[PDB]
């Protein structure tokens, strides 16, 4: 049997809605007609289902649940669906296309385990908060070369599309997977990857996977949004050769968390591997590393939270370690890398205290002496490195003597440059492993950090909710402003909607040149002498503050801005920005550590590639500027692909399962743009060919008339280059 047509199979029941009964049936055929109101006008997104029991011309009247009678007017109608639509696979296909009625089916699909749903040319994926057994081997072999219709919703279907449409058109593929924290991207990213390796594989894919648990366990944290945190963007090359196996795979990861390394907010927790690390090292390496639990580090010991419920960070030890050993990194390399990791620790240990002047004293050196043992490095050397670093004034050489505040905000700047390049090492060192072959072709898998907003937002926020509204963006452009200039280049008889999706003001304001948006003026300040946070602030509020219909200078603050995305507004703490955005280290620092008799750390200070610094003239390029760069280049890239999205929903914001909270869900709907991208996909003419190469797949001068031969007249219309179909 077939699995796709063997209802007992695991497919039937794990992807396909469940067979409704005999009383369902009954209410199937039923004659009445129904409409989604809210009870509370107030809560507009809490709705009731009301029977419609009479209507005028322009008005229906309705039955409350509570039993009241309710007028509403037609236009203003959200009507329900035909309950034959409960659950449908593609949304498209709605006869009302309404919010209640898109959360109802997304519902429908969810309390059956359903998490995958069309909504026309993309995917939506809500996050069941569990695990669902739609990712088995099994499951890989049944969407392989199944054309979208004839399978499921599924992240493999999509993945299988973005395949075939690579070696069809012989053209590169994005797969951009949208969503706000914790909604689920790494884990279809995670999934979309399985995919393309099984069904394109022929070792090498296996260390495409294993790159995975590397990247996490370095690069993830319990945040309050997400146990699991990414704290870096990336995407992920899939390369292929021109008869369309895996040739390889190319990771450029984004801009890392480094401020988590040293400060973590209440509850949440520091990235993974300091804890595998802890509770997973034999005693012997604790020993070798001077290593205690958790508690004994003021890096780890301040959130309130050393473990997340459901892992072992002892067994994540185990995994991540299998991993680097099947890449590739040797047992020295690996030693090096929790050499790093263990001096990070106590780095942090060290407390500065005030000497007899203004000046920092360290009174207890343990700390710094476990940490010059375990990096390889001279303790003096360090320590008047961290306390008196050297300047020039001037041409003059200046021994600074730095107060306690300075000594310790050193010493986190050594430690995120420790870990941050790190990481980059990591990244580089797996990429090397994955480069064998230059690529045909390739298929670029997006795992942006997701909309985050929190009690307290800084720059690192800034970032990734503008790479977040940058995607958006791109969606909006992609499926509305691109395809309704295609029509109406090519004069199908097209009119044109605003669909009131437009993120470019917000874009504009934080990166903005002429004017000067955010960044802008955060970089101009950046290099200014005299700047400091309030200066900063209070430049922002001048240029945009009743200027800016995006900005809002908040009377409860004036060390905040707001800025209003597309997934909400946002209130962005200026403390530390202009710091955050020069990201200082003493050169004393660099030098200390260039001497290091560990071959790791010395990569980490002397390849340019990780330890240099690019120069905008006079000064080193800032974070903003870099991270503008990086990002824009992304864009540049994705501009080259057929993109395919994935639009990833959160269902609450306590990460439990079996809990859609229709605010929530409605809220993405809404700013994701899901109702509008529906709407274009039914309304429009998805796909076009040119006449000439029409007739060739299905020779002649009137190349328009051997078109019409070969073909329902509405499912199509003549352009001026094109024929259009729907
Ligand atoms: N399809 C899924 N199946 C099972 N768990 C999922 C799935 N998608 C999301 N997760 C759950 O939600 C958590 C957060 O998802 P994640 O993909 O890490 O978020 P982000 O969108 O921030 O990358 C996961 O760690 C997991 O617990
Ligand atoms: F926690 Al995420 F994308 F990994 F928002
Ligand atoms: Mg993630």
């Amino acid at each position: 049997m077939n699995p796709i047509h063997d209802r007992t199979s695991d497919y039937h029941k794990y992807l396909k809605v469940k067979q409704g009964d005999s009383d369902l049936f009954k209410l199937t055929v039923s004659d009445k007609r129904y409409i989604w109101y809210n009870p509370d006008p107030k809560e507009r997104d809490s709705y009731e289902c009301g029977e419609i029991v009479s209507e005028t011309s322009d008005s229906f009247t309705f039955k409350t649940v509570d039993g009241q009678d309710r007028q509403v007017k037609k236009d203003d109608a959200n009507q329900r669906n035909p309950i034959k639509f409960d659950g449908v696979e593609d949304m498209s296909e709605l006869s009302y296309l309404n919010e209640p009625a898109v959360f109802h089916n997304l519902r429908v699909r969810y309390n059956q385990d359903l998490i995958y749903t069309y909504s026309g040319l993309f995917l939506v994926a809500v996050n069941p908060f569990k695990r669902i057994p739609i990712y088995t081997q099994e499951m890989v072999d049944i969407f392989k070369g199944r054309r979208r219709n004839e399978v499921a919703p599924h992240i493999f279907a999509i993945s299988d599309v973005a395949y075939r449409s690579m070696l069809d058109d012989r053209q590169n593929q994005s797969l951009l997977i949208t969503g706000e924290s914790g909604a689920g991207k790494t884990e279809n990213t995670k999934k979309v990857i399985q995919y393309l390796a099984s069904v394109a594989g022929r070792v090498l894919e296996q260390q495409i996977l294993q790159a995975n648990p590397i990247l996490e366990a370095f690069g993830n944290a319990k945040t309050t949004r997400n146990n699991n945190s990414s704290r870096f963007g990336k995407f992920i090359e899939i390369q292929f050769n021109s008869a369309g196996f895996i040739s390889g795979a190319s990771i450029q990861s984004y801009l890392l968390e480094k401020s988590r390394v040293v400060f973590q907010s209440e509850t949440e927790r520091n990235y993974h591997i300091f804890y595998q690390l802890l509770a997973g090292a034999t005693a012997e390496e604790k020993k070798a590393l001077h290593l205690a639990g958790p508690e004994s580090f003021n890096y780890l010991n301040q959130s309130g939270c050393v473990d997340i419920k459901g892992v072992s960070d002892s067994e994540e030890f185990k995994i991540t370690r299998q991993a680097m050993d099947i890449v590739g990194f040797s047992q020295e390399e690996q030693m090096s890398i929790f050499k790093i990791i263990a001096g990070i620790l106590h780095l942090g240990n060290i407390k500065f205290e005030k000497g007899a002047g203004e000046g920092a004293v360290l009174k207890d050196k343990t700390a710094l002496n476990a940490a010059s043992t375990v990096f390889g490095v001279n303790p003096s050397v360090l320590e008047k490195a961290l306390m008196e670093p050297r300047i020039l004034a001037g041409r003059d050489l200046v021994a600074q003597h730095l107060n306690v505040e300075k000594s310790s905000s050193s010493r986190d700047a050594l430690v995120k440059a420790l870990y941050g390049r790190l990481f980059l090492w990591l990244v580089k060192k797996i990429n090397n492993v994955l480069c064998q072959e230059r690529k045909a072709y390739f298929i670029g898998v997006l795992d942006i950090e997701g909309f985050e907003i929190f009690k307290v937002n800084s720059f690192e926020q800034l970032c990734i909710n503008y790479t977040n509204e940058k995607l958006q963006q791109f969606f909006n452009h992609h499926m509305f402003k691109l395809e309704q200039e295609e029509y109406l280049k090519e004069k199908i008889n097209w009119t044109f909607i605003d669909f009131g999706l437009d993120s470019q003001a917000t874009i504009d304001l934080i990166d903005g040149r002429q004017p000067p948006g955010i960044l802008a003026l955060l970089d101009e300040q950046s290099v200014f002498p005299n700047a400091t946070d309030n200066t900063l602030i209070t430049k922002l509020h001048s240029h945009f503050s009743k200027k800016n219909a995006k900005y809002e200078e908040p009377r409860f603050s004036k060390t905040e801005f707001g800025v209003t995305h597309y997934a909400g507004q946002v209130m962005y703490e200026i403390q530390d920005w202009l710091e955050k955005n020069k990201d200082p280290l003493q050169q004393d620092l660099e030098l200390c550590f260039k001497d290091s008799s560990d071959n790791v750390v010395t990569k980490l200070f002397n390849d340019p590639n990780i330890a240099s610094r690019a120069k905008k003239g006079a000064n080193f390029i800032t974070v903003a500027a870099q991270y503008k760069e990086q990002l824009a280049s992304l864009m540049a890239t994705l501009e080259t692909t057929n993109p395919h999205f994935v639009r990833c929903i959160i269902p609450n914001n306590k990460q439990l399962p079996a809990k859609l909270e229709d605010k929530v869900v409605l809220d993405q709907l809404r700013c994701n743009g899901v109702l509008e991208g529906i709407r274009i996909t039914r309304k429009g003419f998805p796909n076009r060919i040119i006449y000439a190469d029409f007739v060739k797949r299905y020779d002649a001068e009137d190349s328009q008339k051997a078109t019409d031969a070969v073909l329902d007249p509405e499912q199509y219309r003549f352009g001026i280059t094109k024929i259009f179909f729907r």
